[PDB]
């Protein structure tokens, strides 16, 4: 998806990081 979404811990296992969301949480993108 286009739309990319934070995450604690890290991204989805496919997914694609964008970087740092928050304490202990990252933005990333899903893969579908």
């Amino acid at each position: 998806g286009l739309l990319c979404y934070c995450r604690k811990g890290h991204c989805k296992r496919g997914d694609r990081v964008r970087g740092t969301c928050g304490i202990r949480f990252l933005y990333c993108c899903p893969r579908r």
